[PDB]
This record gives C-alpha cells, sequence and structure tokens, in this order.
C-alpha cells in the first residue's frame, strides 16, 4: 500500500525485468514525421517561436495558410507491419520497447475518447498504432513502455491553465488523467515514461496521485517501471528510475537506477527526411555508450525514427541488427548483470567491469598494439581462468607483482575476429 | 427571475423584434460542404447507417481508408467575402439571419476550447466563420441568430453517454454545456436555434437550467429569443418561439409564435454539387410559402447551403434576390404584421389575410380570369379605399348586399405588373 | 472538286442543316475548367502576360511553384453524364452542340496520338469526352461540332514557328494536321470551329489544302459546314459560313451565311466558380439576341461552361430551359425560318421579321401599353389572317389607309401568357 | 571520317578517358520514383502485364481510375541539390556520373521540344534536372553520360509502329532522333548510355546514321563514347564498349572494351521506398565486383536510385562513402590501369591482378590465416620489392623454386588495418 505522497512512492522497489533487460528502443514516431524536417519539436519551433526556417519550409512546400493539424490525414502509415518492426527489435537484441504514444503535439497513437478527431484512429493511420504495436510486442515476449508527454504546446485548456498560473486543472482532469488511465488500463503497460513536465509542479500533474493508484489498484501495479518526469524539480530526485537529462553519461556510478536515453540521428528524436550520413551515430560510438551505461548500473535506451508511412529506414535497420550482432556474442556480459567495484580501469585503454554471479567481464573499445591486456584492479586466485568471450579456448596470463595482470590476446587475422570495436573477457575466481 | 423549471421559463414573453422580423434566412455551412454530395446527414448514412450509395461514392471519390474528418482540411472556404453575403442578406429582405455554427458531425465554425483540431480555426478555413459572419451581419443592422446541434453521432463521450442510457452526463459537461457559454458569451447572439435533440430528454441536456442563465445572468438575456428543440417532448410544447416540425405547415392559426424552416434544395440542407434545377424551389412556391406563414402568424426562415469555397451559388442569390423584389414592394403587408380575423378566404382564388394597425392586406396569389377579386370577409365603411400595393391610384369596388365585396383590378399589360406570383390588396377603414 | 484555293472553296454551298438548326449551344471545357476563375484564356494571362492578380490568385490557393499542367491531374470530370447533356439541350431546343475538342491551352478532350499525357485519355477525365458526348448527341439526333483552336499559347514547336517568322511548319506537321484528321475521320463531325487563327496567314496553318481534303475525299464531306477562322484576315472573308467578331451583331442584313456565337457568363466562355447573379445573361436578353440572329439570317449559338466535375451549373440549367420553354411555343417562326424583306419595323416597339413559305411572322419584345400591335410593313389581302402563335383564335385587324395594319391583341390576365418576353404574331396571305 | 554502316563505326577507336576512370555511378531518376514501389518498371508491370499486386498496390494507395501521368505533378524533388550529389560523387572516387535523362516511361529530365507536359520542366520538378547536375558535375570535373531509352512502353507512335511490323518510323522521326540531337547538342554528353533497344532492329532506330553525325559533326565528336544498345541483336557486338547483358560477369578476359552496370538495391534500379537491409549490396560484395572488374579490363557502373524528392538514402551515401575510402588508398591500383598477363591467381585465395607501368598490384580480399600470401604467378627479379599499399615498409618475402612467392603480410591489431575488406599488394621489378 502506498499514499500519495513522494516518500512513500519512492520507497518502492523497482521489478527486476526493468534492471535485467538493460538494452531498449526508443520509437518516436507521430504527425511530426509527416513533414520529416528539423525535429519532432516542428510545431513549436514553427508557431511557437516562429523560427524563419521553418516558415521557409512551410512556404516553399505547402499552400498559405496550411496549419499543422492539415498534417493530419497525410499521417497515411500504409507500410506499418508491426510484426516486422518487432522481429527487427527482436533481432536488435531488445529487451523493451517504449513507443510515444502522445507526443506534445497532442496527437494520441491510439482512439482517445478525449482526442476526438486528433487521434491515429480518426485520421490519418486509421488504425490503432500503439494497440498493434503491443500485440506484436507481446507475441515476441519483449517488453513495452508508452511514452507519454503531459504537457501539450497549444491546446486550448493547457494554455487556459498557463495563464491562470497553473492554479485551474482544466487540462488535468479532462485529457492528462483520463488518457494515463486508458492507456493503461488498455494496452497494459510494462513501463511508463513520462515526459512534458518542465512547466509545472507535480501538484499540478496530479502526479502522486496517479502514481498510488497505479502502484496500488492498477492491472500492472506488480510489474511497473515509471521514470522521473512527474514534474517541476521532480526529474532525476522522485519516480522509479532516473532519465535525470537526456543523454545522461553519467562520470560516476549512481545510487539509484538510471537510464540513459540517445537517438541514432543526433539533431532529432523524429524522422528526418533529409538526414545526413554525419548525423546518423556511428555503431562503434553506440556500442560503446551502450557498455559505459552498462557498466555504471544503467539502461540503454535506442531511438529510432519511423517514416510518415511506417517504415524503418534501413541506415536505422543496419544500426539495430550491428548492436544485436554484437549482443549475440558479448550479451552475457550484458544482460542481468551488475556493476563491479571499480566499472572502468583509470590506467588502461578504456576497459570498463561488469560482474555477473562470480564471473567478472572486462569489456575493452581498443585492442591494444602490443596484444596484451594490462588490468590492474582483478586479483587473480589460483582457479583464474581468461575465456575472450566469442573464441573457444582459454588465455595466457601471468600476474605481475608490482604490476597488474596482463593477459595474451588471441593474434586473429583480418576478418576473424568476433566483433568489430569492443571485446569482452571474462574472469572467473577473481575477486 | 425566471427558475429552471419550464413552467417558470415559459412564462417569458418573447422580444418583439422576433415577430417583426418575419423573414429570416438560415445557412448550412460546415464540413459536410466538402463532399456536397446528398445532404448533410453524410457522416451518419455513410457510417451510421452504411448505405451502399454512400459507400459506392466514398469508393469512387476519395481513396480507401478515407475517414470523414480527412475532410476536414479540404473545406478551405477560400471565397468566403462575409461582407458580400450580408449584402446578399439585406438585398434579399431578411431580418434576420441563423447561421450553423455546430452541426451534428461536431465540427464547430469558430475555435471551441473544447474542439480543439475539429473546429473551423484549426482546420480547414484557419478563420472564425461565426465571428466573421456577425460582424458582417452587425454592420448592416440584422439580427443574428446560433444553430447549436445538441447531440453529436460519433462524438466517443455522446455515445458513451447513450451506452449508459443518459444516466451519466459527459458529453453535456463536456462540450455541450462549455459550447453554450462561450456561444452566447461571445457574439452576442439574438437567437438561438437549437437541435439534435430527438434522443435525450431535456434533463440529460441540462436545457432548463442554461435556458434559466441565459434569461437570467447572460449578456443577451433581453432580446434574445429561443426554439423548441431543447430534449425528448420538447419540440411545439417548450421554448420560446415552436419550430414543432421541419417544414411546418399548418391549416389553423395557432396559438403560440411559430416559425417555418425551410430550405431551397428540397432534399438537402446543405450544399449539394450535383443539384438538378428540378431540385430547386421555385420563386413562386417560396413566395407563397411565405405568404401563407406570415398570415397565420409565423416566421419564415428560408435556407441556403454555401459550397465548401465560401460561395452562394448563382441559383440560390437569385432566388434570394427575386424574394427581396418581392418584399420591396410588399413589405408593409409583411414585415411588423400581425394574422387578421380571418387569415383566409374559404371561397376565392387562395386569398391570404395580415393586418397592420387599421389597414387589411390581402395577399392573392392567383390573378383572377375575369378581373374582379371578391371579398366575403371584409366589412365594408362609407371610408373604405382600395389601394392595390405597387401601383398608384385608387380601385373601383362594389359591395353585394348578399354577397362579398368585388375589386375591379388594374388590367395591367404584360411587362407592367409590379411583381410576378402574388398581389396585395390594401384595404383602409374596414372592419 | 475543289482546288486548295480560297475562290473554289468558297464557292461550295453549305448544307441546309445548318441554316434550318437556328439554335446550337456551345460547350467550352477543359483543364481550364480546373482554376475556374478569369477566363478560360487563364495560362496567358498568368504566365503569358503576368498579370498580378493571376499570381496572386496562384499564390492564395496553389502550393509554390504550381504550373499549369499540374492542373492537368484535377481536371477528375467524375460526374460527367453525357446523355444528361444531350437530354439537357434537346429540351433547350438545340439543333447543333458544338464542344471545344482542344482550346489553345493544348489540351485535347480525345485520346489524340500527337498529344501523349496532355489528353482527357491520359490525365484527368480519363475518358473520351469528345466520344461520349458525340455518342450521347447522335442517339438524339443532335448534329455534332467540333471546336478547334489552331495555335497553343506555349506548345515549344509554335512557339519556334513564331520565332522563325512562321516560315516553318513544324507545329502544323507535327500536332495541328495529325488532330484536324484524327478529329474528322473519328466522331464524323457535322461542323468544324476553328479557332487560335489571328497570328498567322493561311498559308501557314495549310488550311486550304486541309479544307479541299474535307470537301473531297472526307467521310463527312457532304453535311459537314466550317466558320471562317482559318487565318490572318481570313475571318468574315474566307469560309462556310462568318462567325466574324465575337458576339457578331450586325445592323442590316449581311449577304452571307452567319453565326453570333455568345456567352451566358458574359465575362468568361469557360465556367467560374465565383460567377456573380449579375454576370448571368438575363433569359429576356438570351431570347432578344437569338430574335434577332434569327431575323437577320443569322445562326444563335449560345455557350456554357461546364466545371471541372462535369456538371452544369442550376442556372446555364435554368437560362437553358427558358430558352427552349419559349422556343416550344415559338418555334415555327425560327427553325427553318428565313429573313423578310424588311427584317424589322424601323418605326414600332422592337418588332422584328421572319419569313416561312407563305407565312409572315412578326416577333415583338415589347407589349404595346395600349394593346393594338401597329406594323407599318405587310400589306393586307382579302385572306389575311392574324394568329397570335401560342393562342388559339384569331385576333381583330383595321388596316388604316394611310398609316399601318393595326393588330388587336388579345388582353391576357397576369399568369395566362403563353411567354414571358416575346411573342410572335403569324400571318398569313400577306405581301 | 565514318560512314553510317557498322563496320566503319566499330573502327573508331574508344577515348582514353572511359578506359582511365574505371568507376562511375548510375542514377536512376524519374517518375517511377514517385510510386516507388516494386521497380523502374513499374508502369508495365502495372498496366502492360496486369501484374495483381501492382493492381492491389494502385487500388490500397491512390483513388480508383488514377493513371500513371498522374505521377507527373507529384515529382516535386524539392530538396534536390546538386552541388551535394556531386560532392558525394567526389568522396565516393566516381570519375563519371551517368543519369538517365529518359527512361521507357517516356518522362524526360530535361525540357525536351517534343515531350511538352512529359518532362521535368512543365509538370513535376520544374527544373532542368539533367542541366543542373552537368553544371554541378562539370565544376568538379566528372564526367558526364546521358542514359537514354529509345522506346517508350506506351507512347501512342511506338505503338503505332510496333503494329506496323516496324516499317514506319513515325516514333524515331517524332521522338527519337530530336531528342537524342537536343541531348547531344546541349549538355555536351561525355558518354551515351542507350537503352530500349530490344524490340526493334538497328536500321528502325537510324542507329547508324546518329552515331556517324555524332562520330563526324557533333560537338562533342571527339570525347564521346557510347554502349552496344542500338539495336536488336546489337548488344556486345556493336558499339563503343560492351554492356552485354545487365550485371556482366565475364569468366575470361574480354577482347573488348567492357562495362559492369550495378545496381545497390539488387531487385530495382529505380528507388524503393520499402527496401530492407537485406536487399542491399553489402560494401564487401561491392568492391569485390569492382576488383573483379577492373581486373578483367572493364569498368564499374555503380547505380543509385534517388527519391521523389531528389534525395540519396542514408544507406546509399554510405555505401558509396565506404567505396570511395576503400579507393582512396588503393586507386593507384585501379584508376588508370590496364590487366596483367594472369589477372587471378587460380590456386591461391582469390587474388586478383592489375598492372599500372612496371608495377604489379594483386589485390586479395581474403586475408590467409597463417599470414603469408602465396602469389605463384609473378617472376622474382633481383630489384623485387613489395609495397603493401596503405602501409609504410617493405614486406619480407621468400621467393620458392618449386612452388611460388610467399609474402609475410603485416600482422597488424584490429582496428589498425588500412582498409577493412580488399587489401593491395605492389610489386615493382617483377616481370
Ligand atoms: C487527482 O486525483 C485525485 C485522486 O484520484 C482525484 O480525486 C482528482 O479528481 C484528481 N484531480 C484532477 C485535477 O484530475
Ligand atoms: C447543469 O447546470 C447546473 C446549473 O448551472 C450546473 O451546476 C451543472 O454543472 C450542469 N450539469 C451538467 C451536466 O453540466
Ligand atoms: C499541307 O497539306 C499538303 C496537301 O495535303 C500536304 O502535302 C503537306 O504535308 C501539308 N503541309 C504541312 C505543313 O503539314
Ligand atoms: C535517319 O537519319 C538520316 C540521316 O541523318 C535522316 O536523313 C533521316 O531523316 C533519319 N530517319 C528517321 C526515321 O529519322
Amino acid at each position: 500500500r502506498y499514499t500519495p505522497d513522494w516518500p512513500s512512492l519512492d520507497s518502492r522497489p523497482l521489478p527486476a525485468w526493468f534492471d535485467e533487460a538493460k538494452f531498449g528502443v526508443f520509437i518516436h514516431w507521430g504527425v511530426f514525421s509527416v513533414p520529416a524536417w528539423g525535429s519532432e519539436w516542428f510545431w513549436w519551433h514553427w508557431q511557437g517561436e516562429g523560427r524563419p526556417q521553418y516558415q521557409r519550409f512551410m512556404r516553399d512546400n505547402y499552400p498559405p495558410g496550411f496549419s499543422y493539424a492539415d498534417f493530419g490525414p497525410q499521417f497515411t502509415a500504409r507500410f506499418f507491419h508491426p510484426e516486422e518492426w518487432a522481429d527487427l527489435f527482436q533481432a536488435a537484441g531488445a529487451k523493451y520497447v517504449v513507443l510515444t504514444t502522445k507526443h506534445h503535439e497532442g496527437f494520441t497513437n491510439w482512439p482517445s475518447p478525449v482526442s476526438w478527431n486528433w487521434n491515429s484512429k480518426d485520421v490519418g493511420p486509421h488504425r490503432d498504432l500503439v494497440g498493434e504495436l503491443g500485440t506484436a510486442l507481446r507475441k515476441r515476449n519483449i517488453r513495452y513502455g508508452l511514452y507519454h508527454s503531459l504537457l501539450e504546446w497549444f491546446h486550448p485548456l493547457y494554455l487556459l491553465d498557463k495563464k491562470n498560473g497553473f492554479k485551474t486543472q482544466h487540462f488535468v482532469s479532462a485529457k492528462t488523467m483520463p488518457e494515463l488511465y486508458d492507456l493503461v488500463n488498455s494496452y497494459k503497460p510494462d513501463l511508463i515514461w513520462s515526459d512534458g513536465e518542465w512547466e509545472c509542479p507535480d501538484t499540478y500533474w496530479n502526479s502522486t496521485n496517479f502514481l498510488s493508484w497505479l502502484y496500488n489498484d492498477s492491472p500492472v501495479k506488480d510489474e511497473v517501471v515509471v521514470n522521473d518526469r512527474w514534474g517541476q524539480n521532480c526529474s532525476c530526485h522522485h519516480g522509479g528510475y532516473y532519465n535525470c537529462e537526456d543523454k545522461f553519461k553519467p562520470q560516476s556510478l549512481p545510487d539509484h537506477k538510471w537510464e540513459m536515453c540517445t537517438s541514432i540521428d543526433k539533431f532529432s528524436w523524429g524522422y528526418r527526411r533529409d538526414m545526413a550520413l554525419s548525423d546518423v551515430t556511428e555503431e562503434s560510438e553506440i556500442i560503446s555508450e551502450l557498455v559505459q551505461t552498462v557498466s555504471l548500473g544503467g539502461n540503454y535506451l535506442l531511438n529510432i525514427g519511423p517514416t510518415k508511412d511506417g517504415l524503418i529506414v534501413p541506415i536505422f535497420q543496419e544500426r539495430l541488427l550491428a548492436v544485436g550482432k554484437w549482443l549475440s556474442i558479448n550479451g552475457e556480459a550484458i544482460y542481468a548483470s551488475k556493476p563491479w567495484r571499480v566499472q572502468w580501469e583509470k590506467n588502461t585503454t578504456s576497459v570498463w567491469y561488469t560482474s555477473k554471479g562470480s564471473a567478472v567481464y572486462a569489456i575493452f573499445l581498443h585492442w591494444p598494439e602490443n596484444g596484451v591486456l594490462n588490468l590492474e584492479s582483478p586479483i587473480t586466485t589460483s582457479t583464474t581462468k581468461i575465456t575472450m568471450l566469442g573464441i573457444q579456448g582459454d588465455l595466457k596470463w601471468s600476474t605481475d607483482p608490482d604490476k597488474g595482470l596482463f593477459i595474451s590476446l588471441p593474434q586473429l587475422p583480418p576478418s576473424a575476429v568476433p566483433a568489430e570495436f569492443a571485446w569482452t573477457i571474462k574472469l572467473t575466481g577473481v575477486k
């Protein structure tokens, strides 16, 4: 039992599935995919701020007087195949998939009763995208997360509440709470990814009451996790796990379960038609951030943006499949692992540490030129074995008294290494 | 002061402007003008009943999966000129203009806060049609009426209330009452034309409370009139004036102020692109219904349907201008008139009676072949004068003792009569 | 046998069907119906001259960079019913119908082999409009005329010929002659209405050779008529009949068969969406021009403009049906008639004269106030009878020695006259 | 001087630029990019053969009656930046770029006088794509090739010629020859890539006369090359160089200059919106085919398909940039090289031979596991040096008397090799 206050809500232990999942896939999909230009913040940058480049794009691409709601019918999504998406996510090694159900534009990706003619069923796809994706993911035993944005940029009731100093709660009682309850009662989410909370306190958003209901009387009360974006000054302070800031890259080990959210497109979470090759994050950088995040006790949430036709572009597929290929070899050092006592060597070639049971995994991203890996932190016992995940056969190792351990790496010819950018050394019987 | 009950509300006397206005113009305009096929009931006939002809039209005219909300962006209304509309309505002799602010499709023709992205400001015209038309009409001193449909066919909250036996009032508190209050507080209507009430009792619609507020604390509390469509079994029983049934044609004189609503297009209140010439009501039939309605103490509300571009087609303009030309001659027998003691001769060639002050007007629609008009009802005094509105000069008349009065009509050559289908005889000093 | 020179071609007698037809209907239909703004000269006024109003219309109604060819796919014509058109034309009293097969825009309304992807079959309607209309008209025994514009404003080959001083004939051999031969060999026209000839001499257009082929070896060599627009300085000088100038209104009787072409819309031959009621020619003015044209030995060609959906608007239907109603009464004074020796009274109330056999018809457009019609021209014999077409029964008439004939008109009550704007007096046994 | 016959035309020596260019980029771009489904043969597969899948796609994606020409206005190409394209092609190492000016659909990508309203200037892009791309490529000193398809699937004149047994030449004189002359006189192509010739003999296509004019009196008569697709049975028999069959992979060394044309998308030369990652040719396979083609004395033409918006998708950019990165290291073994006397080792790990001057390059695609490369073919002299292109420093080598040469490869650690899939050994002073 939990009471509608933060000290009680924060005492709820997180279900173990989230910490054992490690890797997840983020999907930013909505009406902003129709312009597919700039970012998913298109509407705010165009009308909220009146940026000249967005106005020029609107002038040169659409008739005068074109409004954002006119994008609604053009969100056809006629090539949407949730089974293909789920197969790709399974091949990528993802253990959970978080889909944006409603972004700051206010367009719900499910038939919301309080979003009539501004949802995916009434206009655009004419489908229940949330339900179809959830069915496809549940058939493959992949955990489901629903991203929900609390605020809406131009919703009249939210604007009225903002004018009133957020003393009234017309928007919260009309749209926010009914939509959250509908999203929880149906589709039975495993994860809730809240957003759009930087403008109002948690008292206005009714976050504590909804969280108490979710933890007490909801159909998913047991195996559900939420992030920290439930109001002003609530980020990285209150909630299940801490997203804190976007693309969070902590230096030291945090004392709370956290998650890193990053996008393959470095300049937009939503799809961009004119994405350059230099705007796509490299597979070496993606695997590197994942290794650092898992080593520091965090979850890795990689974002892709589907097109307005419901397609995932081949470059995103290539990145995801490379991540999955790397994971098919090095998963036992990632999935259901916990941080070690050091988590990285401060004197070697970028070595990070994970631990599972009695096994210690050293994931290194740079192959030493001289062919011997130096590991100062591990303490060798008489039953120490080096494995080099992906290669059958033990490795030669010498324990220097004054210096650290020295592991003789297998000198493999080109086009024979198991992975291409990061390698894992497994140590058994090491303190 | 009025209480929220029908006996108190019905005791409010109607302001005299409505009874003195006589002639009004009805405007059915909305998203249904985009298909412009069948009727303004397109959405219900297509999805509510699944009529094969509407499905065939959708198949042959639009891509598969096309939804009604996809019509929203196509309601461009780029040729809308409210000043031209108001000038035409003034030329037609109309004293009040009633515009549909929101029909059963739920699309509001003003920026309604509770109709986000389903209003004329957010999608389609990108204008405030109600406000622009009201400004244009007020500049010309024409009374303004707002048509509001209580029900919406496919609104999720209305469907939920219908499923619950109309015991809940989610739709009323979410959409209906806020929209009515917004429509009254802004645009300050002179008339409220309610509709969409045949499915629910007046208790569900909160009609008595809204009417008490309108009559007590509203900005238009003095000079406002409402019709009788405020709930089930409320038509022709409760309200300001009685529309009763559409195209109401009573035989005897009603004891309550009433209004006849008729459409120039006999098969649709909304605009139809494939309107035939045989579907357009003739000017002789329009003038005839107006004369009968005014004689029987009623108001005449003639309906036109603008195109999705905001244009009134030349045939509707021709009908309205013919009605205005007839009124420029015979207005003093219509405007600010009251029914006489007979209201029609039961033995002559379709003669109807109006009265203003001491003057009695006999409007006849059939020119007698023999050239003498027989009037049994009037009682002639020694100061009796026959005028024949539109022609200067008295008329010869003989009072038969056993029979009635015989008026010698002016034998005019062709292309010399003032009007073309109905003529007015003015009698002064007649009991 | 005829030689390719004007003196030989002009000696061909016209088939009698054209002179006996009298009344015809002109149809201007094409891609210019899609903008439906300004006139059928939209493309030239917009790009040829760069008029600011057309550029403003393009800016406010279509995305930037929109070209005229982009109008092609929008010419859907999905409500085109040629049987309905032919029934309306039969009801209007039309004896021939002339349809624009290709205007100055170059868009052919039939599958022209030399107009690939710029014809009605390839884009837009996806139909053979010329063939369908011809089939519908031939089923009702209505004569068929094909309007063909020689020039095209922006065709590259025509522009090249114009640059070369019209010394080359690339456009004529590539487009003009093959299209004329295809239009004659198929659809077997009864009439050819040439246009677009004011820029080049008849030598450039190969007019004499095509006309010699048409009169010698064509499938319609016997019953075919052509107008006078076959080159520079060819109008009203060379050809079958003389259109001379548009809306030609001669004062005296011409010595050659001529035709008056006029449009119901006074400011456009093509359809205009924003047509005003004041822009529509009145039925009194239409009947008046027809009476004057037939009296002076001419044919009357009335023009209508269908919408881009293939619909004839109700106002055009009303005008045509009024003309047909007038003709159902006064046809025997029009069809297969010839001009008399006077053709109009120079001292009476606008009386025009036709003659058929021994019968002389006096069509008057103004009803005399005193009720007696004065006719100075006719010479009365002892077997003279006045008929007053539309009314059974002879008329009283007195022959003044010094003055002319005086006919006592029937004093009809209102709503009893046969026609409404023009009346015909039939005289038998009159010199 | 050359005469219009094949023995004279085939005797013309090819300019050296084509043989020294080696690597080129093919661009398939046109109206077929608008559907972006199936292949660039969309129109023929949909209407020519009536394949059920294409009909289903048309039914589910476009309104009924939609025609291929209706795709024309949708070819907006609003993100076309030829400078970016040329920069990418320069970065990819391409020495010539061949753009499709007109495919079998008949849509010309330049303002063709004989393709009015079916060209890129009149509809769609409203630009001269050929001219803009040519300007961008010429600024960077990249050779320009124009792909021209002789036949058009549904052009009426071509169909008429086919019906007549190709005895008439209406299509050739109306469209083919004028378009070829316009494409040569303007844009001054360096290469002509003919296609669409498998249906008619070279006599019908007038190929010999056009080629004699091109080689004698054209502005590009000196430095111009053409392929072998100039008529029936002309492929791989007549012309400048031999494309023979698409994706030609000869086993032995041909005796004539040839070119391999291959597409990154294995199932379409045109862009496909639903391209899968498995449909994209791998960079290892692309580099492998290029090495085999250059070794066997051929040119490598890699094809990409831009979107209807004028964009090259990031996966195509990645492939091209990987090819360019490989070439920045191994270019001196490719550019301006000639085949050696062996061209491949028949007993080693896929070694191919090129030669430049006195230097012999052995390009191997498989790294030997034991680290020593065996080369039987080369004959070692006392001044023999092994270089291993990309690595500074000679290599140890031992000449076995009975066996071949054995080169000690540099044992490089992972993430230190110059290339990733193919390596080049340079031998100096070797017979
Ligand atoms: C907040 O939640 C409480 C408890 O569930 C509820 O009673 C109240 O209606 C909610 N307030 C708003 C503004 O929705
Ligand atoms: C009905 O009106 C009353 C009195 O104004 C108000 O208190 C109540 O909220 C209304 N009920 C609904 C369902 O809107
Ligand atoms: C003109 O007609 C003549 C005679 O039919 C024909 O020989 C010639 O080809 C035509 N000229 C052009 C320019 O079409
Ligand atoms: C073929 O080329 C010859 C020589 O240039 C030319 O005279 C002839 O017109 C051409 N034939 C066709 C069918 O274009």
